[PDB]
């Protein structure tokens, strides 16, 4: 009966492949996989063959996710039902998927006609090639090997492409599941859950697959999200749903953090290397030659302070015969113009000659050289008057902290939106699901970035023009001002305090659309409202007893029986019942008789649910404001609807989409219950703002009766405070970037370039000018540059060259005609490798072309007409702090970019020089090294995040094996 | 019609069709699909921009029922006027509720 | 089955399995554990639906 498969990872095994089917660091069963488990199953139960059974799969639910392990096998038993058409997946009996598995009787090709695309794609000639398209997966977790990386091409919008056959259904679909997740604008580790319906006819899936010259068979992707299908030979998969898996904590990238500052402390060879022409490199070769006379090599720069020597050195002595030539460098690099600027023609040389030390830097008159610390683990801690709480590790409540927030470093002023200073903030249920990480921050409606904090949905204190407000937002509730459109603010009346009125909007809004917008409660129904001493609860009883009507209210010990007795004295010994347990059910149909209530606002889930459906009446209506069951798709017998029952799914969110005259309605029954005494504010248990995770967790434990308040700032007895400015606490830094300044990366079309871009963009960038001198070529760039566009930014592809101080000029200029320059960012580079034998001057000048000059350049123009320039970041490599072989020129290049930016620093305009190592997913490595693994990007974007906070000239980045 | 509504509807014949086109004539080409199959959902969900209706009027059943589900916009409103669905106790699946959509027996 | 405490959830009768005056009715009773569901099937038929 059971069909058993003992799914092997193997080399020799025949599921070697699924070792490819990499999900966050992690060898998952794909879900394709348990699609061709059931097909075997199926087709071993009907005598048949797979490639001869056209077969249907309905309803399909993936309850676990099945592990892999590298040593080992894992046993997956297949179970039929074939009277009931279902199968069942089960992994040491766990159940891991369900669904309905039939043969398909009568396939239909018409199935497999793709649909028509909503409109013409008009970049036919720049598609998504298979690297392209998998290092763009990779980005969103998604480390698929070659067995699976079975898109050759794909369309900018992810609706069409081309998947290449290997004879495995597996792999197959599963790359038709990552076209339909490609042109998905969440960002993550989306997994499917669950598929409503799956049609595959290899009959018409071998006439589908067609041949491309290079002899592999191929068949056309559609994937139209318009009708939720994706089409692909002979599948057809339609109805996909997929839920974000968060990504485990448990990160290998560890990263090693550094500062690179300047410290303290035979016959000699000559070789100057001041001149900007490079000519002395193969006088250095010539150096290189000799073996026994080259011991002393003397390798100074004397005329410009910024040469960046230091590199070059460090490289060459990883090459052969670097270290018998002793090459060590004696750079006069002066921070200051008033300098003492040692003679080398003195008794300093023969002095730093009898050290013998490994490099020497004169630095205003202290003699030392650049040296590598450790950072200082702590985080960078600002006074700022805007913050917010976020928890820095998802799940994790001791890691809350209020980290500076996009208001501070950008302040909006336009008609619509208002600044609001908050003094209180209500956690809320949906805050302690997300601070704890049992819900996904992708679930909350609205374009959210990934490092964005949506904790707090409600609020109280002071708008703008200083009014005594409160408010209802989607998200950032939890800050010390927010920005939130007045049609979601109440003013507090005077016999109010901000604290009382802090806990209204999100719970009486809840309880009106639900009773009276959704629900159309009338007066004297009979009403039952689950958990009725929270806060949903407790407004949906005032409501229905404003209104007259009986209520039976379902609480969770005496305590909370109690406290409901005193609050509403209306509520007699019959309307409590147990929220705990089903029993409840018993008690509704006993006390109204069998008929049942009217109304069920139910946020109980699993049975308890479905007992408060059958306590549902004759034109019920069951109002079902929770999300376990909704999230989960569970079963509803609809023989409820034969009571004449409506059945609602309220959703107070979907007001902060459209905020339409139908969230006006719920606004005006708001005040109206305000103004005619009905809203009433719960009692509030506070806790002070410089705590916030212990109000969390407070909560979490679910004793709190009523509402759990943080006092961001403690209420000032006036009535309408003429200033209202938040005031200034120490939150952790963060870096945000104004919407009016525009911000210029150098080599942004590259791969870093295209990766910092979309990471200001999710830091408040709004003009942004990349320059590359072959323009926008691969279809990932024409795409990330087109989405950005779409998002509203203005984004400008230059191809004016930094290595001209005329080419500087253009470019800064094209950046001041979007607005201000607030940023420019060096990341453009060019690479010309090979031994220090096998150099050329040109390659010299080639390399230091955008990094040397470049830099020169753009600090040029900055300094002369870039007053409020807030970033001047350049990206060396580790390579110039240690150094790499045969990258000589590329060290030269780098040492002299973080000497340009330690002189800029040193002066007092903004100067930033990141050492990045290896980076991982993206880059000129990808299209073990050094010893160090590649940094992947999401860590390289928090680290220089963490950089673009500190006080350090120079900072490195990199991962230790 | 006479709220001056977008109506999608589905007939099972050609004849209907134009019985339907001659009695109202504000339908238009895309106001038919064909209500002996799920077709027609993709039919709606073609002409809707993938948004859906905001309203079923459903007498179907069965496949038909769930494929008139999936066709419900945000707030969507189902109203079951058939019986074979509901006297069969079919389950529904619980998540187009997170649609903010309304259920209607 | 006398020591074992058993709950039906959700039991469905599809059809009625009519015994004959002469013969056998052949039952199938199949269990998805995991699933906690159950089946009864006459002659592959689905008769009783349900969860045990
Ligand atoms: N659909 C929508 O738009 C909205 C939905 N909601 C949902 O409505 C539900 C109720 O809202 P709300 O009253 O604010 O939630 P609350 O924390 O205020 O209380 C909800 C009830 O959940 C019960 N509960 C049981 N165990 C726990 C626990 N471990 N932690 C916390 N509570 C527990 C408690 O009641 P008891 O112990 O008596 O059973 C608690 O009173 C929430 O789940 C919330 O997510 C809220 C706002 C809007
Ligand atoms: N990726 C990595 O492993 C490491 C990267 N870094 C730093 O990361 C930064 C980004 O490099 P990378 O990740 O490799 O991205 P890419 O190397 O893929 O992109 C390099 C970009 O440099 C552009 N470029 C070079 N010179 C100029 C110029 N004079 N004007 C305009 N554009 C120019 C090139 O433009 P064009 O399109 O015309 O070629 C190219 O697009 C570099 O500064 C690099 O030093 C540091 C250490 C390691
Ligand atoms: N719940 C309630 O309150 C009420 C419900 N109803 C329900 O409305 C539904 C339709 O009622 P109503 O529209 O008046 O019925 P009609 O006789 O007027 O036609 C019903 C439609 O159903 C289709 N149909 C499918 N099979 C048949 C069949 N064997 N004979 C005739 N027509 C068929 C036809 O459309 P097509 O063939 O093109 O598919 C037909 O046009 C019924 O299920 C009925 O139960 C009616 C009144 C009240």
């Amino acid at each position: 009966s059971a069909a058993i498969y003992n799914i092997d990872t193997s080399s020799e095994s025949p599921d070697h492949y699924l070792v490819d089917h990499t999900l966050d660091g992690r060898v998952l069963f794909p879900a394709t996989g348990y699609l061709s488990i059931v097909w075997k199953t199926l087709a071993r139960a009907l005598g048949l063959g797979v490639e001869q059974l056209p077969v249907v799969f309905e309803d399909v639910v993936l309850h676990q996710a099945t592990i892999l392990p590298k040593t080992g096998t894992v046993s997956l038993e297949v179970r039929l039902l074939e009277a009931s058409r279902a199968f069942e997946v089960s992994e040491n009996g766990n159940l891991v998927v369900s669904g309905k598995v039939y043969q398909w009787d009568d396939p239909d090709p018409r199935l497999f006609d793709h649909p028509e695309s909503p409109t013409p794609n008009p970049t036919e000639p720049l598609f998504l090639a298979q690297a392209e398209v998998y290092k763009e997966l990779r980005l969103r977790g998604y480390d698929y090997g070659p067995h699976f990386q079975g898109i050759l091409e794909a369309s900018l919008e992810g609706d069409s492409g081309r998947l290449l056959w290997k004879d495995n259904w597996v792999s197959f679909m599963d790359t038709m599941l990552q076209m339909s997740i490609l042109g998905s604008a969440k960002h993550g580790l989306y997994l499917p859950t669950r598929v409503t319906a799956i049609h595959i006819d290899p009959a018409t899936h071998r006439q589908k697959l067609y041949t491309l010259q290079d002899k592999a068979q191929v068949a056309d992707v559609v994937v139209s999200r318009w009708l939720r299908v994706t089409v692909a030979g002979g599948v057809h998969i339609s109805g996909l749903h997929t839920e974000s898996a968060p990504r485990r904590q448990q990160e290998q990238q560890v990263p090693i953090l550094e500062k690179f500052c300047f410290t303290p402390h035979d016959s000699p060879i000559f070789l100057p290397v001041d001149d900007t022409s490079f000519r002395w490199v193969e006088s250095l070769k010539g150096i290189l030659a000799d073996e026994d006379s080259s011991r002393p090599v003397w390798l100074k720069a004397i005329n410009c302070a910024t040469s960046g020597v230091v590199g070059l050195v460090n490289c060459l002595r990883r090459e052969p015969g670097g270290n018998r030539l002793r090459c060590v460098l004696l750079s006069n690099l002066s921070s200051t113009s008033h300098v003492p600027e040692v003679d080398p023609g003195s008794a300093e040389l023969q002095k730093v000659l009898q050290g013998d030390l490994v490099m020497n830097v004169y630095r205003d008159g202290a003699w030392g050289a650049f040296r590598h610390f450790l950072l200082e683990e702590d985080k960078p801690e600002e006074p700022t008057a805007h913050a917010f709480v976020s928890t820095l590790t998802r799940g994790d409540l001791s890691s809350i902290r209020w980290v500076c927030s996009s208001l501070r470093h950008a302040q909006p002023t336009c008609p619509g939106a208002q600044l609001c200073t908050v003094y209180y903030a209500s956690l809320n249920f949906r805050d302690i699901m997300l601070a704890t990480g049992k819900l996904s921050p992708d679930a909350i409606p609205g374009k959210w970035t990934s490092q964005d904090s949506l904790l707090g949905m409600e609020f109280s204190g002071r708008d703008a023009s200083g009014k005594r407000v409160m408010g209802l937002v989607p998200a950032k509730g939890l800050a010390t001002s927010v920005l939130l459109s007045p049609d979601f603010l109440w003013d507090v009346p005077s016999n109010w305090t901000l604290e009382e009125a802090a806990s209204v909007p999100v719970v009486y809004s809840t309880a009106y659309y639900a009773l009276v917008v959704r629900g159309r409660v009338r007066p004297g129904e009979t009403l039952l409202i689950h958990s009725g001493s929270g806060g949903v609860g407790q407004a949906a009883i005032a409501i229905a007893l404003s209104l007259g009507c009986r209520v039976f209210t379902t609480v969770g010990s005496a305590e909370k029986r109690a406290y409901l007795q005193a609050r509403f004295p209306q509520l007699d010994s019959t309307s409590f019942a147990n929220s705990r347990d089903t029993s409840f059910e018993q008690h509704v149909l006993w006390h109204t008789g069998g008929k049942g209530v009217d109304l069920v606002l139910n946020s109980l889930a699993e049975e308890k649910l479905q007992a408060s459906v059958r306590c549902l009446a004759t034109h019920g209506r069951f109002l079902e404001i929770g999300k376990f069951d909704l999230s989960q798709n569970h079963p509803l017998g609809m023989a409820i609807f034969l009571k004449n029952v409506t059945f609602h799914g309220v959703l107070l969110d979907a007001f902060f989409n459209e905020s339409s005259a139908d969230w006006r309605e719920v606004w005006a029954l708001v005040q109206a219950g305000i103004r005619d005494g009905v809203v009433r504010p719960l009692k509030c248990t506070v806790f002070h703002g410089a705590q916030v995770e212990d109000a969390f967790r407070y909560m979490a434990q679910g004793k709190h009766i009523g509402k759990v308040v943080v006092q961001v700032l403690a209420e000032e007895p006036e009535a309408v405070l003429k200033g209202a400015k938040p005031k200034l606490m120490s939150a952790i830094s963060k870096t945000f970037c104004p919407a009016h300044k525009s911000y210029i990366i150098a080599g942004g079309l590259g791969g870093f370039g295209l990766e910092l871009a979309q990471w200001l963009i999710q830091r408040g960038v709004q003009k942004l000018v990349l320059t590359s001198r072959s323009g926008i070529r691969t279809g990932y760039q024409a795409k990330q540059v087109r989405r950005w566009r779409r998002q509203g930014v203005q984004v400008q592809v230059s191809t004016s060259n930094i290595s001209s101080l005329e080419g500087a000029r253009g470019l800064i200029a094209e950046a001041a005609q979007l607005g201000p320059v607030g940023g420019v960012f060096n990341l453009a580079v060019v690479l010309r490798d090979g031994l220090l034998e096998n150099q050329t001057p040109e390659f010299f000048q080639d390399v230091c072309k955008p990094k040397y000059s470049g830099t020169l350049n753009l600090d040029r123009v900055t300094r002369e007409a870039c007053p409020e320039l807030d970033y001047f970041v350049v990206f060396s490599s580790v390579s110039c702090g240690r150094g790499n072989a045969g990258q000589s020129n590329y060290g030269f290049a780098n040492s002299a970019m973080e000497r340009i930016c330690e002189k800029r620093r040193h002066e007092g305009l903004p100067g930033l020089a990141v050492q990045w190592g290896a980076i991982g997913d993206v880059g000129i490595l990808v299209e073990i090294v050094s010893g160090t693994l590649p940094q992947r990007m999401a860590s390289c974007l928090e680290v220089l995040d963490l950089f673009l906070n500190q006080p350090h000239m120079v900072l490195s980045s990199f991962v230790l094996a």
